């Protein structure tokens, strides 16, 4: 089997991407944030505290003939941005782009933090990291990908995110029309439960490539590119007037600037992030200070190849017995 679904930016900045997902019988379609940095499929629901719902579409298990309470199971998750959610668990039929999993754990939110309430366009998350990070207790549950894997034509999914445009998540096949050149594969460590890999270095603009190992995670659920302070300083040093602002919470730059590109290494291959991808616009409405798309990972504890990086590539998440990651230009 295979599946193919379009993923769409939630706003003009590509702050996140949503993908329609069918849950239950008859289908209830919710728009979920596919997150390769976590491993819970959770949704706003008829159980979510009413004051914490503001425009989201909810899953109502009582209206699904295939929903079953997973008795005694609870979940609770905290994300790196300080947001969180928790609740109980149903199993139900879940379909993505024509690919169906029966018996998928659907984590129903009883509580969500303010960041989620305020994002009316995101009806929940679909985790695509390794199932070892799943938070359901006392019986840990599998991700949608893990459940689908044995049925897939090939044990892979691909992320093809657009810059200010829709893109595609495919399951079970590699669309050879969706990228240019060849795909370069690189080793993955699953020790922390993430799609963790080591970039071979970077360049700023038309500058020389610096060969240096940068361990990080491929995380479709993180908006920006978070890299070591040394790398990030070298980038922003090439932008007149750019500075790190503790009041704003990161690097800002004059909105009048033209940003240089940023290149990262994948083995001997190179992925170029155009300068425009690094512009996240005014810090507040009408401001002439703009927020940067490359930020320091210092104090996160991990480098994160988020959407800024991933959307410059066609990315293969290879979940074969030895997992790997593939990157191609597009």
């Amino acid at each position: 089997s295979t599946g193919s679904a379009t993923t769409t930016p939630i706003d003009s900045l590509d702050d996140a991407y949503i993908t329609p997902v069918q849950i239950g019988t008859p289908a209830q379609t919710l728009n979920l944030d596919f997150d390769t940095g976590s491993s819970d499929l959770w949704v706003f629901s008829s159980e979510t505290t009413a004051s914490e719902v503001d425009g989201q579409t909810i899953y109502t298990p009582s209206k699904s003939t295939t929903a079953k309470l997973l008795s005694g199971a609870t979940w609770s998750i905290s994300y790196g941005d300080g947001s969180s959610s928790s609740g109980d668990v149903y199993t139900d039929t879940v379909s993505v782009g024509g690919l169906t999993v029966t018996g998928q754990a659907v984590e129903s939110a009883k509580k969500v933090s303010s960041s989620f309430t305020e994002d009316s366009t995101i009806d929940g998350l679909l985790g695509l990291a390794f199932s070892t990070l799943n938070t359901v207790s006392p019986t840990q549950q599998k991700t949608f990908f893990d459940n689908a894997k044995a049925s897939l034509d090939s044990p892979v999914f691909t992320a093809d995110l657009g810059y200010h445009a829709p893109g595609t998540y495919n399951f079970g096949f590699i669309d050879t029309t969706a990228y240019t050149g060849s795909i370069t594969y690189t080793a993955v460590s699953t020790k922390q439960g993430f799609w963790e890999w080591t970039s071979t270095g970077y360049a700023v603009g038309s500058g020389t490539f610096k060969s240096t190992s940068i361990d990080g995670i491929a995380d479709t659920g993180t908006t920006l590119l978070y890299l070591p302070a040394t790398v990030v300083s070298a980038y922003w040093a090439q932008v007149s007037g750019a500075k790190s602002s503790s009041s704003v919470g990161g690097y800002v730059f004059p909105c009048s600037a033209t940003l240089p590109s940023f290149t990262f290494g994948v083995g001997s291959a190179r992925i170029v992030i155009p300068g425009d991808y690094i512009d996240f616009g005014p810090i507040s409405t009408g401001s002439s200070s703009c927020f940067g798309g490359i930020q320091s990972s210092a104090g996160i504890g991990i480098n994160i190849f988020g959407d800024v990086a991933l959307k410059a590539a066609f990315v293969v998440f290879n979940g074969a017995t030895t997992p790997t990651l593939g990157f191609a230009s597009k």
